[PDB]
């Protein structure tokens, strides 16, 4: 029966391959570029225990997908093998690569990504905008939101010590885990070979020039240097639980902006500290950033000194 054989070689790693009536599909988790995310349950996903079950989520290929498109989502989960695991990334665990359409398996983080994450957690009062949830869940304590950026700095300076560069590092692509683990997403993604349209909104109606440093902007220079301005806008999220970087300040002028030295000013709930960390990832001149190693030492100190009361 060769109906739905594939007329691609679809690459079978045997440390990696899971049958797929080990998945037990659910709900939806979204519409990813290559096609849908969905929630699954995965049975004996580890060896060791063959009767358990694991949520995980699957990323699957459109019906109508491109060549480029099957080449793209192989080529982030090869990359994924090669940059290894850790405790803050979407972690890769498994491939569905024969007997029917593609399947690449990463982690399942429940509560969903860290923007909507810390909206639904804003209390009420003069320092947030509204709390745009109908199920409004507790508000984090300082320490909490000084952990959420700890542990996306300590992802990124693992990936970076892989020599990954992320590109969009941004709120929306860090997921929460139902023990409230922040983790990276699209770190492994294969980089556009065509020029990019700076209006074009992604499908949740972000627009990733806010998240660029100004050589990416100008001259499309992506290097460890400008994932780390990236991570100086995501601090800025972080501390407006959510905001949307540059506010009122339409996206054709940013960059004549940026280039004359405007910056976000203050949230109105960040310490001096935080905020002239901000500002230090946001130097006009990208040697003059601090590193992610840097950032990690420092964000691990303020999480010790700040108060959880
Ligand atoms: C082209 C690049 C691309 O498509 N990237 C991409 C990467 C990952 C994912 C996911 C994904 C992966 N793992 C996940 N775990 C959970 C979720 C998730 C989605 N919604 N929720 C629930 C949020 N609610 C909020 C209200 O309270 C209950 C929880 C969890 N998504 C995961 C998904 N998608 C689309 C991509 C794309």
């Amino acid at each position: 029966g060769p109906a739905g054989v594939s007329e691609y070689e679809l690459p079978e790693d045997p440390r990696w391959e899971l049958p797929r009536d080990r998945l037990v599909l659910g709900k939806p988790l979204g519409e990813g570029c290559f096609g849908q995310v969905v929630l699954a349950e995965a049975i004996g996903l580890d060896k060791d225990k063959p009767n358990r079950v694991t949520k995980v989520a699957v990323k699957m290929l459109k019906s109508d997908a491109t060549e480029k498109d099957l080449s793209d989502l192989i080529s982030e989960m090869e990359m994924m093998k090669m940059i290894g695991k850790h405790k803050n990334i979407i972690n890769l665990l498994g491939a569905c690569t024969q007997d029917g359409p593609l399947y690449v398996i990463v982690e399942y983080a429940s509560k969903g990504n860290l923007r909507e994450y810390l909206q639904a957690r804003r209390p009420p009062g003069l320092e947030y905008s509204y709390n745009p949830s109908h199920n409004p869940e507790e508000q984090l304590s300082s320490k909490d939101l000084v952990s959420c950026a700890y542990q996306v700095a300590r992802g990124m300076e693992y990936l970076a010590s892989k020599k990954c560069i992320h590109r969009d590092l941004a709120a929306r692509n860090v997921l929460v885990t139902e023990d409230n683990v922040m983790k990276i997403a699209d770190f492994g993604l294969a980089r556009d070979i065509h020029h990019i349209d700076y209006y074009k909104k992604t499908t949740n109606g972000r627009l990733p020039v806010k998240w660029m440093a100004p050589e990416a902007l100008f001259d499309r220079i992506y290097t460890h240097q400008s994932d780390v301005w990236s991570f100086g806008v995501l601090l800025w999220e972080i501390f407006t639980l959510g905001g949307s970087p540059y506010p009122g300040v339409p996206v054709e002028e940013l960059f004549k902006l940026l280039k004359e030295g405007h910056r976000m000013d203050k949230p109105s709930n960040c310490t001096n500290e935080l905020y002239m960390m901000m500002r230090d990832c946001w130097h006009a001149v990208p040697s003059q950033r601090p590193t992610f190693k840097q950032l990690v030492e420092d964000l691990d100190r303020i999480v010790a000194l700040t108060s959880n009361q």
